[PDB]
């Protein structure tokens, strides 16, 4: 029993982390087979990064401008190319620790583990959700760019995020592994900011199910609501609307607890209106929305 | 910027996890060089575990009673022995992935990472603190025994916890790697329960410093208190007394923020008396006490 914020074991991704240095900039790369993936802004100069023309910057580079270090041994770059906002460096050595992997572009509301790295060396692991505004609330210092987010599915590593920058509110923005930014962000130092966020409703409900599985019951009631009347409450409190799709995703949790989704919605509606009144749920005094239904099932087997 | 619950990268410990099966029981072992460490209650039978005599149970075993699986390959046991509440199984193969390691017995208030495992296979990683009542608030299902907790210090793995059992309140109890239980607990299925807990004061203050470093300032004030008057407030709200030792440990955080420890104590005193009033600190609506000063420095560099 017990419910914790849980990340995937990170060993498979640790074996892929390298250091990439271009000029005066140093950050992290992902070394899979004979290619290293990293953010393209590594080729930027401190002056020409208010509005860089990356095609020009890259044409002016040669393979010997990129230094790749896997642990101690230097990796020789034999080719370079750019795909969207990620740079790809061909190296003459395939990574012997390359796991089975996939590149996946995730939907807002989904979670993943982040392996924060500095200078090619893993520093820590934590769990994150793609917020509806396509930022993540991460923990990233300078030098952390190129750290990756991932999920694991029976030793297949699904990479879904590479870190690029921090926004003015302290949240973070990045790309999928094919270099497409999540959200409307671009890789120039400009005035872009996070838009207004919303709470991930299907995740709060999943976490309420985790609470029930673990003995937290004070918030339950006999009431039940409809989908329509619930979604009116959600709008008022800045919650994402609840779709039938989400109701079905919450199916297994509903069966294990015997509490129907729309029964749990009536509990959530009451918590939104009255607050918690000095009580806690799974150790928290606010409603938690960074656990997906999958995360709850995986930990509450 | 940003502050997250962060575990150590777990790859070095993943390479040490094995499955140990004795009779009908299966749990996890730690494979370091040519020895496997696991809880001794693996040799217990469902009947004789209300009050087992482990010396007798072990004398009645032979090496062929223990099955050790590292991934797919079976490991042959060539010797067995017992040290306190841990069983030690000599195997004929040294673990080629043995990291640099130490066994450490930690003090209440200290944190570590847990690699939860089932059937020798890592499942997830999370952060935990040794509570003052020598339990941990973990996430553990059946089959998780033998999962280990650890800290890392420049590729030296310090193992400090091995998991043995769950208590009636859903919290967890275990040993150091030499098989001495934390707290007064014993490895028989009896009526032992967690004693009353207290809040880890030096950790709350460290987390308030993390808040300041990350821009959360609404709780600061111009007041300052003495150690004596603060400790009177701590007692009233079930907080551990604050020692001069702790004040000195909080030194670096005090300097980086410019806020003296006893200045931050006057903020904490006011939060204890008035609550948060609908405000949050680093995303939480209650005071967090499972970050040590070291954890804050490591993440707020
Ligand atoms: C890369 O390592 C670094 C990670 C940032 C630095 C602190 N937290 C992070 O997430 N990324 C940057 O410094 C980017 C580089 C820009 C280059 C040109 C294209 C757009 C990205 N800049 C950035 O994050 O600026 C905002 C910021 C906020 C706080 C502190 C710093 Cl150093 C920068
Ligand atoms: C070992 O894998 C298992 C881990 C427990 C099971 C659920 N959470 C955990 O942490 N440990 C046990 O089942 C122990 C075994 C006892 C054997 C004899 C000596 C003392 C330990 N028992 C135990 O935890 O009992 C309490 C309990 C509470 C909830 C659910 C279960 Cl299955 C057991
Ligand atoms: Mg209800
Ligand atoms: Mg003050």
């Amino acid at each position: 029993s017990g419910f914790r914020k849980m990340a995937f074991p990170s060993g498979k991704v640790e074996g892929c982390m390298v250091q990439v240095t271009c000029g005066t900039t140093t950050l992290n790369g992902l070394w899979l087979d004979d290619v290293v993936y990293c953010p393209r802004h590594v080729i930027c100069t401190s002056e020409d990064m208010l509005n860089p023309n990356y095609e020009d910057l890259l044409i002016r580079k040669s393979n010997h401008n990129f230094l790749v270090q896997a642990g101690n041994v230097q990796l020789r770059v034999i080719g370079h190319s750019m795909q969207n906002c990620v740079l790809k460096l061909k190296v003459d050595t395939a990574n012997p620790k390359t796991p089975k992997y996939k590149f996946v572009r995730i939907q807002p509301g989904q979670t993943f583990s982040v392996l924060a790295c500095y200078n090619g060396s893993p520093s820590g692991v934590y769990q994150c959700a793609m917020r509806p505004n396509f930022t993540i609330k991460g923990s990233f210092l300078n030098g952390s760019c190129g750290s990756v987010g991932f999920n694991i599915d029976y030793d297949c590593v699904s990479f879904c995020y590479m870190h690029h920058m921090e926004l003015p509110t302290g949240v973070h923005a990045g790309t999928d592994l094919e270099g497409n930014f999540y959200g409307p962000f671009v890789d120039r130092q400009t005035a872009q900011a996070a838009g207004t966020d919303t709470t991930i409703t299907v995740n709060v409900l999943a976490w309420l199910y985790a609470a029930v599985i673990n003995g937290d019951r004070w918030f339950l009631n006999r009431f039940t609501t409809t989908l329509n009347d619930f979604n009116l409450v959600a709008m008022k409190y800045n919650y994402e609307p609840l779709t039938q799709d989400h109701v079905d995703i919450l199916g297994p949790l509903s069966a294990q607890t015997g509490i129907a989704v729309l029964d749990m919605c009536a509990s959530l509606k009451e918590l939104l209106q009255n607050g918690m009144n000095g009580r806690t749920i799974l150790g928290s005094a606010l409603l938690e929305d960074e656990f997906t239904p999958f995360d709850v099932v995986r930990q509450c087997s």
